[PDB]
């Protein structure tokens, strides 16, 4: 069903630069449209999928071509959501490129307008909603849904922001709470959980009566950026197609707090001296501390750890949809390499 | 009502910065609510307090404890939802300072962080709806309201920085300046407000087009009033020095000279309009001044007032005539 999710992408496109809420011309049909073509669709789209993917499985046939249309628009609303987050990310970080190209914000005649841009595509995420949901039972439920997954990825960006920002570096703000915190909020609601809810709702499903599947997808998605920590340092550059830099950015990474949990006095000197430091040098010297305190030991453990737990509480779910729906999503993170 | 209108956003505040749905601690808390109060309440509020107004005018009652909690929290969501844009319209004109303090992203601990704050006062106003309507019969109505509102805003600031950002005047033009003013001032200013209390009182807005083309009529000759006291307006009573013309601003008045210049009076438009220069700044008043734009302005008010006192007359509902004659006297023939 890949074809018909990236023609569901072309449809969207039109009908948002022909949206009768707004008088367009020429030139501003024509800024939208490729300002969508360039921060939209140019990534994975693993969330996307996943609401096409998570529907398929509640229902246990193929779909109608309704159901793969709607389905399709959801994803589509959160790969325009996160478009969005990333837009804004990449001018505050003062990034150089993302998916293979200058960020937008780059660009010699886009420049600060990015951040204008990213509203607009924020804002194309109701008027998706509002096109092919409005007559649904629960549209009240997918409306307030999406506003609050995004509040709570703001607030996720924001405490990131001003932990690691915010005054001197110091080190010792960071912990494994503050970075718990970070995860969840900044990654985890809109990554994992907002597909599955979508697809629940569109199954005429109530959320009030998933908690149990919103918790689990919340863990796994904390597990899911403890291993992208870990393969910042420790995967191979071959493999994950990327040179780390998480050492030098003085990143809240997991690998940091858990070595600061475990270390003595004589590295935790060592980290605080060589930690965010440009010097290939001083990166050594903290690599070598993880080596030291055996940080690849502790992460498989906790990998080891974190998968029975996850596939205990997907156990023990009354629903048999439910858990095909949440052992794909594990299945789909478990042991990765990149 | 002006004492419970701040004691409504202290309420707010509070709600917010004790929300369930983010784990909060004392630093997040204390720099949300430092953003809070730096970002949202330093203004004139008068957009906000205008539904306090426009329900009030609706009802032709005293209000209720509740409606004045309710049409307060609406007018302070729209108070939240320009905040917003104005946070992101600092960064992107880079401005310096703003209501007499500089601009939140120019404070040494906050910088381009000014960007996520904006993104979350935008989503405080869907948290104070839910907070407080999730209830009413017209929630659902509140919610796209306020979230077509804002896609109107954010697309009219589309083109407006398009328009002067990507550089002859020849792309400037009459429509252009309606669709920028309209957009991205008419329907949060104007509309926004009356929709919010019409909401409250019970009313559908499918059956209020009529309302909704009279106050983005009136917003767009708000702003043309606007573009003309940037120029002609006297600093002692606007209380700064406009800019527009230094700005390159698809202004008004710009458009009007383009309108009515001869190939002279366009040559020399072309050759000055966006210097700093204060030489230049001069010769494109000069023109201006040459045009009588004075006039044109004055004809321009005179028939636009007569025009939206017909429409308000007009209407079926003599609550409805209140709320926009309000309006209206707000604005016409002000000075600043």
């Amino acid at each position: 069903l890949n074809s018909q999710f990236m023609q569901v992408y072309e449809t969207l496109k039109s009908e948002l630069i022909h949206d009768p809420l707004f008088e367009f011309d020429d030139d501003s049909r024509q800024w939208v449209e490729r300002m969508i073509d360039y921060t939209v669709p140019g990534g994975k789209m693993v969330r996307g999928y996943s609401v096409v993917d998570s529907y398929q499985l509640l229902k246990g046939e193929e779909l109608t071509d309704d159901e793969i249309f709607l389905s399709s628009a959801l994803g589509w609303c959160i790969e325009w959501l996160q478009a969005y987050f990333l837009v804004l990310d990449d001018i505050m970080d003062e990034s150089h490129t993302r998916r293979g190209q200058p960020c937008w914000f780059r660009l010699p005649k886009v420049g600060m307008i990015a951040a204008n841009d990213g509203i607009l595509l924020r804002n194309h995420v109701p008027r998706i909603l509002k096109k092919h949901f409005r007559g649904k039972p629960y549209y009240v439920d997918l409306v307030d849904l999406f506003n609050e997954v995004e509040f709570q990825t703001a607030s996720g960006q924001m405490i990131d922001l001003i932990t690691t920002l915010v005054g001197e570096k110091d080190l010792s703000k960071y912990s494994l709470s503050i970075h718990r915190r970070i995860v969840q909020y900044k990654t985890a609601y809109y990554s994992f959980y907002l597909p599955v809810a979508c697809a629940l709702l569109m199954f005429g499903e109530d959320l009030d009566k998933h908690v149990e599947v919103k918790n689990v997808l919340v863990e796994m998605g904390t597990y899911f950026q403890v291993q992208d920590d870990y393969l910042d340092c420790f995967g191979a550059p071959e493999v994950i197609g990327k040179i780390g830099t998480d050492i030098e950015d003085f990143k809240c990474s997991w690998l940091v707090v858990k070595a600061l949990e475990l270390a003595n006095e004589e590295q935790k000197k060592t980290l605080h001296e060589n930690y965010g430091k440009k010097d290939p040098a001083s990166v050594a010297k903290v690599k070598e501390v993880y080596h030291t305190l055996n940080l690849q030991a502790v992460f498989e453990d906790y990998e080891a750890t974190s998968y029975k737990k996850l596939i205990t509480s997907i156990e023990n779910h009354p629903s048999k949809a439910v858990q095909a729906v949440l052992k794909s999503f594990l299945g789909k993170i478990y042991k990765r390499q990149k």
